[PDB]
């Protein structure tokens, strides 16, 4: 079956707990070795050790995806520990609601840790992938990247600009055989009737089951996209 | 007429050449005090002169958007000439291709030119419109940034950022009796053209004034509830 990750190896960032964590784990049941970052060292280092106590092959390590030291030492790790890199998911990111008269240096943090870190490390990646014969890249997103509200200037404009680069350099990485997608999740577990047809909120399974979709060989044709991941819900 | 800016200040910015040049001309035969700026201070003083021979109020200033203390000084210039802002046109910018390995330098200066620079002269400027009654804000972006296409991660993508933020900071600034909109150009002259002419359904590249009419349509008082809006100024064309 090619909805399988057999022989992969993927790089998660921001894996400690929630989506990431999730997709982490999904990636390993489904055959792939992982590589578990997050900014806490003992964060990531929890989820390898709960992969590999049921089976898989996954290793953990400290990492800030807007430090270009960690961003290679990933990388480095990958290569040393499973000999390539065909997977990588871009999950670390954050920020949220702020007023229009923030101070600049957290306008311009929301680009760097939501923008400039997933595009470095993808730019880090796609040789060892182009040399693996090919591989995927998974940006996850935000349903504010296509919403428009208030108190959104930074999250909502550096999210978009997640969703553009992912539709863009799909066109630059396709010739050396990667994909690259985002997923845009709704709100999940850790009003709802009116907002989410389907009547429930979510659960982090139901992004990582897209995100193992996306990132296998059942998706080998698909790039360049976004998929909102809600419950058929429009808003947050 | 409710298309004429009477009584405005409006600052317009990279207004030496081409399109920002012709934006300063139209809002100034308007009606409208106009700081034009611009990297080259010569260039700037030149389309401010162009303005006051022909009959208008202006004056010329040197700005390095990307500079915190030129967007402040600029600022303060529209209020020490003036008295007040009511405008803003962001239409200062710059890049294009860039392959995918671009130096993460070059990633970062398209978002610092094409987008911190404006986020941060719309909330310098914001707080006089209010004072002033009200106000408008226009974006001049690119159809980059709806458009997908090869080595377009800097471009593509701090121009799509300028889009969204177009939308979303129109629900910040609404409350205060300003107006956010944005205007993507095509192909704005200033055999390719016949292959320019074959993506362009009216026939022609287009002109400095079109953008320029559109610049004054959004600025003006006939557009006093549009707001949030990404107009694409480009024969019918939908391609880059």
């Amino acid at each position: 079956s090619p909805f399988h990750l057999n022989d992969a190896v993927a790089i998660v960032t921001g894996a400690a707990a929630g989506i990431g964590r999730a997709i982490a784990g999904t990636f390993a049941k489904a055959g792939a070795s992982v590589v578990v970052t997050d900014l806490k060292s003992e964060g990531a280092e929890a989820v390898a050790a709960a992969i590999r106590q049921a089976g898989g092959k996954a290793i953990g390590l400290e990492c800030n995806v807007t430090d270009e030291q960690h961003r290679e030492a990933v990388i480095k790790a990958a290569l040393d520990q499973f000999g390539k890199i065909t997977v990588l998911v871009n999950n670390a990111g954050g920020g949220g609601p702020k007023p229009f008269d923030m101070p600049m240096s957290d306008f311009e943090w929301a680009f760097k840790l939501n923008l400039f870190s997933l595009f470095r490390l993808s730019q880090l990646a796609a040789p060892h992938m182009q040399k693996a014969g090919g591989g995927a890249i998974l940006n996850i997103s935000s349903m504010a990247g296509e919403n428009t509200n208030v108190r959104m200037a930074s999250y909502g404009s550096s999210k978009a600009a997640v969703n553009h680069l992912t539709r863009n350099i799909a066109f630059d990485v396709g010739p050396m055989g990667i994909r690259v997608n985002a997923i845009a999740p709704g709100a999940i577990k850790t009003a709802i009737l009116k907002h989410t047809p389907l009547g429930r909120l979510g659960e982090a399974q139901d992004i990582a089951n897209a995100a193992l979709f996306l990132c296998s060989p059942a998706a080998a044709w698909i790039s360049g996209q976004v998929l909102t991941v809600s419950g058929g819900g429009v808003q947050e």
